[PDB]
């Protein structure tokens, strides 16, 4: 359903009008080559030119389906790799990869394999690409048609970019809608943020943080910022459209109430990695509970109200008493100088809530004061029962340990420290992060499961398209592989050619 004149919207700039862009883009690798989706695709496809490159990409492809491969076929695809790209008489050799390596990788197979047996190789040849391959692609047309897909990304976003539909959601200081990008025909949930409300409030620097840390996060399993612009009575960000509902009607309205513990599992394991993703920008959450976990129309999840997420400056504590009745950690609640542990805190209060179908701390069937709830969540310690197994007890009452310097999660360690728990010792992680799990429950389509002195804050928060989202959704859109066409044999097309504007 794109705009009838699409490709006159994203119709390429002359390269002779990417000069500014040129000298002022850091021509940084990982960011044009890899961060950057279509920057990425771009450099694969210089490569694709040259045979001597070309073995290099189809060996870090083989890599990336060696880690998420089943433990069981390691093995097998593990010697399909080495008698392909590192044999010394092969068409798809490599060879910048030492034969000391090749030497090293190969008695790791005689061995037990690890997902992790061509890391050290992988980034042998990264280590190649970032040298001279990359600084020919920078004086490549493909760099140029780079340079012309970051002119249109940095286009201004009004209004008119976009095509509301219905209120999805409502809240404070709005309301959540359906955008559609005329363009591209992707859809989003535009919420919108009255301008009028934030003013007398004065939640400026409370909505402007939202928006920094929506940007700022790049995650499968939190929702993502893909536009921040601003329009009359009203400031929007563009955000995840998210259509399955949330975990709150699924394990009420269609659980026992409860999930099976397996279920629990799949869902506690993308929330982990999405906590993982947001404390790698040191930045806290707090507002778990199971309203905010949305589900999309695969049947992942994905955190969603971002309102009450605060960026920790790293070696200095934060204080707050914030959040949920029932759902705030005991070092909130009573207002102490505090970390990342909240989060800990929140996830242990879901995982128990999805086995067991109600609060550690407050019976579904029980009607308690929210003073009775907070005593409870401070002094006594919660109870399980047979629906959980030993090893989800054990994660429930580590995560739940009211003291933050012993709770699961809480060390120099991370969120790694509560991967390995055994709780997740049937959870492959590479492959849940790389979306090769099936969800537990699919949603069906059809479904529903429910001033001058004001200017210069406007500045700071219109700041239009985020560069990775944008990219993206050039990509699932189509409209990158539409557009991105060259010269009949590999050669200039006119839009790139600097003779005839
Ligand atoms: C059903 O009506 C439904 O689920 N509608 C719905 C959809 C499709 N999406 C959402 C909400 C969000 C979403 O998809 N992504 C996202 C990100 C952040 C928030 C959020 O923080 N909202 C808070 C509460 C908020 C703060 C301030 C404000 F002014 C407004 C909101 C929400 C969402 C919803 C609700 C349905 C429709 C089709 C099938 O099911």
């Amino acid at each position: 359903g794109k705009s009838k004149k699409w490709k006159e919207i994203l119709k390429f700039p002359h390269i002779s009008q990417c000069e500014d862009l040129r000298r002022t883009i850091d021509r940084d690798y990982c960011s044009l080559c890899d961060k950057q989706p279509i920057g990425r695709l771009l450099f694969r496809q210089f490569c694709e030119t040259r045979p001597g490159l070309e073995c290099y990409i189809q060996f870090l492809d083989s890599v990336a389906e060696y880690e998420v491969t089943p433990d069981e076929k390691l093995g097998e695809k593990g010697k399909e790799i080495m008698t392909k790209y590192l044999t010394p008489k092969s068409p798809v050799f490599i060879a910048q990869v030492g034969q000391d390596l090749v030497s090293q990788t190969e008695e790791k197979l005689l061995q037990k394999p690890c997902k992790e047996l061509f890391s050290a190789c992988a980034q042998s040849v990264h280590e190649y690409l970032r040298g001279e391959p990359f600084h020919e692609y920078l004086d490549s047309m493909f760099f140029d048609r780079f340079l012309q897909w970051k002119w249109l990304e940095r286009q201004p976003v009004t209004k008119n970019t976009f095509r509301q539909y219905r209120v999805l959601g409502k809240g404070g200081f709005g309301e959540v809608c359906a955008c559609q990008v005329r363009a591209t025909g992707k859809m989003y949930a535009c919420k919108r943020l009255e301008k009028k409300r934030i003013k007398k409030r004065k939640g400026e620097s409370m909505a402007l943080n939202e928006k920094q840390i929506l940007e700022k996060v790049n995650s499968q399993f939190v929702v993502n910022l893909a536009y921040a612009y601003e329009t009359k009575d009203a400031l929007c960000l563009v955000l995840t459209i998210m259509n399955g509902g949330d975990l709150k009607f699924h394990i009420y309205n269609m659980g026992n109430p409860g999930f099976e513990e397996e279920r629990a599992l799949f869902y506690a394991a993308e929330i982990l990695c999405g906590l993982e993703d947001l404390h790698r920008e040191n930045t806290v959450y707090r507002n778990l509970k199971p309203e905010n976990i949305l589900l999309d129309d695969y049947g992942h999840i994905r955190i969603s109200d971002l309102g009450l997420a605060v960026k920790i400056p790293e070696g200095d504590l934060i204080r707050g008493r914030v959040g949920t009745v029932g759902y705030m950690a005991p070092e909130v609640l009573n207002n102490q100088r505090y970390g990342l542990s909240p989060d800990y805190w929140g996830l242990g209060c879901l995982i128990y809530e999805m086995i067991e179908g109600q609060s550690p701390f407050r019976g579904r069937k029980e009607k308690v004061k929210r003073e009775e709830v907070d005593r409870r969540v401070l002094e006594t310690e919660e109870v399980y029962s047979h629906k959980f197994s030993e090893e989800a007890k054990s994660i429930c009452k580590m995560l739940l340990t009211k003291d933050a310097k012993q709770r699961l999660g809480c060390q120099e360690e991370g969120a790694a420290e509560v991967k390995r728990h055994p709780f997740f010792r049937n959870m492959n992680f590479k492959r849940l992060e790389a979306g090769m799990l099936d969800p537990p429950f699919v949603p069906d389509p059809r479904a529903v499961y429910c001033d001058h002195t004001d200017d210069d804050f406007y500045s700071k928060f219109s700041t239009g398209s985020v560069s990775i989202p944008w990219q993206n959704e050039m990509i699932e859109t189509e409209c990158f592989k539409e557009l991105n066409v060259f010269g009949p044999n590999g050669t200039l097309p006119p839009d790139l050619n600097r003779n005839h504007p």
